[PDB]
């Protein structure tokens, strides 16, 4: 019993971060096999904020300019290359702690960890989602810039976010390791803001199969809805929209607690309607959008 | 900007994860130098009785794909202590401490002696914690880090009845009034802890939400009345301490801002939150809000 916000174990990700310095700006950078990837932002300076080309910044420097530290010991940096908003920097020496990895990009609603680091150094993990505005609502900073996002399906460590940027509202914005940021963001101090938020409809649903999973059941009703129904009120409310792909998603679940998709919808909607009325579930008096369908398969079963 | 409940990095801890098997009983053990420590029960009840029963050979721990053969048991209070041939080499620096209520820690959760998962939590005032563990999940342990120092708090043993999760420091004295056997067992009426819930707030002050505050302040006395009323525990005057820091840096006094958290006990939050929180959060110490709120690293 029980159920938490549940990170990876970071250890894996670890042994991978490192220190990069260039000019006055420091960052952190991962080290895979022989490639260091950080935030291209690193080689801007002052002025060069808001509006800075990248490529012009980019053929001044030389493989020394750029300073990378692995706990005590120096990197020599023997190239350079941007791909997108990553640098790469090729290192002489290639990390023995290297995983088994792989560079993933996701879409809105999935979830991942965070291993926030300052100055090469891990510092925390937690978990959180893509939310469908392409933001992340994470805890950064100053220099937790180049931290990553990660989770570790089997032995495999799959790279999903490097973070490159917080917005004036709080939240964050970032990129896939391949340097595409999610989202209409751009690595500019230019005026920029995310987009309204909207709940992760599919991951409520896959919450609220958990609780009947642990023994909540107050929740349910005796009614059913049509999946057009549904998202014409779930609209309402800033929710996503529901899709047959994400109710097919929801068919394991749906058969292990015997409650039809469409029947927890019912349930859903009345709880948009009436509130939780001083109650909680699962030990939340809000309504939990950061566990995916595959997040409570793996927790509430393995 | 951002407030998560984060977890220590697991690093070091996943570096001691041990399978212990003992019969039909799989669960995990704590690899420290040649030691391997895990909960007495993968043995089951007179314990000293079924311990004499069992050989060296009887206990078979896995390190990875690599197995260590045990040249020694012994008992400490409820955990087991094998002696393996083999020191671990990925032995972090560590101590065992004992914590106290209210106090927060990472427990890396396992199943096979392989981690799986990471979350923050809190020992509860009833010496409970409410963890997320499942059969096979005995064995797995609680730690905070200390500089690159590993202090371990907690070995977990057994879930209650009720869902919450009791166990052990390092030494094998339980957290609470419980005992390592199938029988009736209960968690206490638990309480909320106090010093917990105003760090939370002046970290929601801090990440720029203010609604909540008011031009009132209490005296301490007039608050552990209300407190009282609420089922919160009570606030100490080493508590106002505690919060000194906090409470300069955000410029609301500690009773100004007991006095906040004394009208939201008694009107609510109205449709509000926060910190993306319709309750009131008490699993964050005030070194927690410090350590967070200005990125110290491990
Ligand atoms: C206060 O001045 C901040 C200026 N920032 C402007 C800017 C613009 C574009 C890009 Cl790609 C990076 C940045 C930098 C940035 O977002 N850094 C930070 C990251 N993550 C959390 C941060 C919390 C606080 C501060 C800074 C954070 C620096
Ligand atoms: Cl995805």
């Amino acid at each position: 019993s029980g159920f938490r916000k549940m990170a990876f174990p970071s250890g894996k990700v670890e042994g991978c971060m490192v220190q990069v310095t260039c000019g006055t700006t420091t960052l952190n950078g991962l080290w895979l096999d022989d490639v260091v990837y950080c935030p291209r932002h690193v080689i801007c300076t002052s002025e060069d904020m808001l509006n800075p080309n990248y490529e012009d910044l980019l053929i001044r420097k030389s493989n020394h300019n750029f300073l990378v530290q692995a706990g005590n010991v120096q990197l020599r940096v023997i190239g350079h290359s941007m791909q997108n908003c990553v640098l790469k920097l090729k290192v002489d020496t290639a990390n023995p702690k290297t995983p088994k990895y792989k560079f993933v990009r996701i879409q809105p609603g999935q979830t991942f960890s965070v291993l926030a680091c300052y100055n090469g150094s891990p510092s925390g993990v937690y978990q959180c989602a893509m939310r469908p505005n392409f933001t992340i609502k994470g805890s950064f900073l100053n220099g937790s810039c180049g931290s990553v996002g990660f989770n570790i399906d089997y032995d495999c460590v799959s790279f999903c976010y490097m973070h490159h940027m917080e917005l004036p509202t709080g939240v964050h914005a970032g990129t896939d390791l391949e340097g595409n940021f999610y989202g209409p963001f751009v690595d500019r101090q230019t005026a920029q803001a995310a987009g309204t938020d909207t709940t992760i409809t599919v991951n409520v649903l896959a919450w609220l199969y958990a609780a009947v999973i642990n023994g909540d059941r107050w929740f349910l009703n005796r009614f059913t809805t049509t999946l057009n129904d549904f998202n014409l009120v779930a609209m309402k409310y800033n929710y996503e929209p529901l899709t047959q792909d994400h109710v097919d998603i929801l068919g394991p679940l749906s058969a292990q607690t015997g409650i039809a998709v469409l029947d927890m919808c019912a349930s859903l909607k009345e709880l948009l309607q009436n509130g939780m009325n001083g109650r909680t579930i699962l030990g939340s008096a809000l309504l939990e959008d950061e566990f995916t369908p595959f997040d409570v398969v793996r927790q509430c079963s393995g």
